[PDB]
């Protein structure tokens, strides 16, 4: 049997894409990503996950990475829930080899829910698990989501190498708060690295406004 894992990251910042990976593995190999302590990766540094994401590269099947820049979230035609079980769809209709049986993240408040909707938009036949925090759960989500916090964080840092210190991109970081805030400051309008649909940047522009003098 070939079995599938698929998660996403990038859900809530206000800068850059939002990533969604699928993996596949052979049952046979389940065990490496048990080896791999895939389920404990979340306290690496982004190096220690890179080498962690090129060493579970070697034993999956076959997989799908799916970057969704901030233009085409803030182009998407349903709501940011829709847009998810959207591209969960694709990228696992994608996927070369197939898999029996898949474990997704929840995205929706409604595990029930989101698997149901999942399912009836896949162009094959396979059995649809999906749960919440499913990265802590299932080793083979563990590691899609892996795939997907690298390349969410590479395209980050490949951000940072043309406007500075961005932060994290999350409207928590101070730094990602100061960055847009100055930008604003300095432009009256944001950079096209934002989600323009998000509350994040009209508090900031009105918050600017109100400042100056």
């Amino acid at each position: 049997m070939k079995i599938a894992g698929i998660d996403e990251a990038g859900r809530g910042p206000v800068i850059g894409p939002m990533v969604i990976a699928a993996v596949v593995v052979d049952e046979n190999s389940l065990p490496k990503l048990e080896e791999l302590k895939v389920r404990d990766s979340k306290k690496l540094t982004p190096k220690r996950r890179e080498k962690l994401f090129n060493e579970i590269l070697g034993v999956l099947d076959d997989y799908v990475i799916l970057e969704l820049p901030p233009d085409v979230i803030g182009s998407r035609e349903g709501t940011l829930n829709e847009f998810e079980v959207e591209n969960f769809a694709k990228a696992l209709n994608s996927l070369k080899v197939k898999p029996d049986v898949i474990y997704a993240d929840a995205a929706d408040v409604d595990e029930e829910r989101f698997a149901r909707e999942l399912g009836e938009r896949l162009n094959f036949e396979a059995e649809v698990v999906a749960k919440h925090k499913a990265d802590d759960i299932f080793p083979v989500v563990s590691a899609a989501s892996i795939l997907a916090k690298v390349t969410r964080d590479r395209a980050v840092e490949k951000l940072k190498e043309e406007y500075g210190e961005i932060g994290s991109g999350y409207p928590s970081d101070p730094r990602t708060r100061a960055f847009l805030e100055n930008y604003y400051r300095e432009h009256g309008e944001f950079p096209p690295i934002v989600r323009k649909g998000w509350k994040t940047l009209k508090k900031i522009a009105e918050k600017v406004e109100s400042e100056k003098k």
